[PDB]
């Protein structure tokens, strides 16, 4: 397709709950294939080259024509574990993507710590983000930079995450309308290097939290399909959970589930998904004093835990957790949504996912317009 229908690139995802969403890729000539992990929150093109135990297949460089070496390496650390690796430039492709191959830096993983996941499917990670967060530094050009400037696929990319085999479609240069019902709603990027978004209200059940909206930006908001959570930074993840206690306090439970240190499991079938409030994010709108609501289920923040050994029961991770790093809207928010990505137009499209998962009675909604003043206030610097 060209504009609106992309039936090529629709159910290009797949996946394992809690291990995320990775596309079929081809790197080099001839093509090795690997399975990438699709991450919105950071921004290098970084895939394992060396025979890890934990990993399917690996990028071998030897028998690739195309290759280059950049004669570089990057070493990445995160809060848990690493990984390091030789920076080169491949050709690479997306099987069930554009009809096209593009010469971009990939970083050779070399050694990690932490980062593979045992059982996992995938064999690395496609960095979706800006140049700004790239490492070692932004002149080493994100992939879908190297595609929009190579190519004449549009600058923008939209994800569907439908959420033990998750599935959902990254449509790459374009909007698929098969994927959502009702309107895009759209908030600013307000700086390109994660996609960084201000939350502008909150609302539980309806009932906002009352807290200075700084707050819910402290030190930043960004849309990353490379987290499970609902991340919120812990003076707003206090209030959270103490209005999610009270709207649900028709029930008890330990301390810990709260704070992700133990699961809570109820019997087959029978989970009270109606005594669990909604969650309602306002989100800057593209006009002055306008914005709109996003609206997501326990559906969505309650989280199946299926490989428990040690009980027979339907076991739940609450997959609402506190942050030093920011707001991470991650999963938990995506799965609610169809997500464009309009980098063009510096800005994030939400609508209702045709494949969300709810029940009868509640559904995961987008809403708007609505009259916020201060918008900017809620900003931080
Ligand atoms: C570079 C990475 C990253 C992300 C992941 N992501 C996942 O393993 C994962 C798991 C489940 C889901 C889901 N749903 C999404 N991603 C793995 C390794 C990894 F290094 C680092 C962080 C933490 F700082 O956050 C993001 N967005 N990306």
């Amino acid at each position: 397709g060209r504009r609106g229908s992309f039936v090529e690139m629709v159910d290009n995802l797949r996946g394992k709950s809690g291990q995320g969403y990775y596309v079929e890729m081809t790197v080099g000539s001839p093509p090795q294939t690997l399975n990438i992990l699709v991450d919105t929150g950071s921004s290098n093109f970084a895939v394992g080259a060396a025979p890890h135990p934990f990993l399917h297949r690996y990028y071998q460089r030897q028998l690739s024509s195309t290759y280059r070496d950049l004669r570089k390496g990057v070493y990445v650390p995160y809060t848990q574990g690493k990984w390091e690796g030789e920076l080169g430039t491949d050709l690479v492709s997306i099987p069930h993507g554009p009809n096209v191959t593009v010469r971009a830096n990939i970083a050779a993983i070399t050694e990690s710590d932490k980062f593979f996941i045992n059982g996992s499917n995938w064999e690395g990670i496609l960095g979706l983000a800006y140049a700004e967060i790239a490492r070692p530094d932004d002149s080493l050009e994100p992939f879908f930079d190297s595609l929009v400037k190579q190519t004449h696929v549009p600058n923008l990319f939209s994800l569907q995450l439908c959420g033990a085999s998750v599935g959902g479609s990254m449509i790459i240069g374009g909007i698929d309308h098969s994927l959502y019902t009702g309107s895009l709603w759209y908030t600013p990027i307000r700086r390109e290097w994660y996609y960084e978004v201000i939350i502008v209200r909150v609302e539980i059940n309806g009932q906002d939290l009352k807290m200075d909206c700084k707050e819910y930006n402290y030190d930043k908001s960004i849309v990353d399909s490379g987290t499970t959570n609902l991340r919120l930074p812990k003076k707003v993840f206090e209030a959270a959970v103490k209005s999610i206690k009270a709207a649900s306090s028709t029930e008890k439970f330990p301390d810990g589930f709260w704070l992700g240190e133990q699961l809570v499991c109820w019997q087959a079938g029978t989970t009270p998904w109606n005594i669990f409030p909604v969650i309602s994010l306002y989100l800057m709108g593209e006009v002055t004093n306008q914005s709109f609501r996003i609206t997501i289920l326990p559906q969505q923040y309650l989280r199946p835990v299926e490989d428990v050994a040690t009980s027979q029961d339907d076991c739940y991770k609450f997959a609402i957790s506190q942050s030093s790093t920011g707001t991470v809207m991650g999963a938990v928010i995506m799965e609610g949504f169809y997500v464009v990505f309009d980098r063009a137009r510096k800005r994030i499209g939400f609508a209702v996912s045709a494949c969300h998962v709810h029940d009868e009675f509640r559904t995961a909604a987008v809403e708007g317009p609505f009259v916020t003043l201060d918008m900017e206030d809620c900003g931080y610097n």
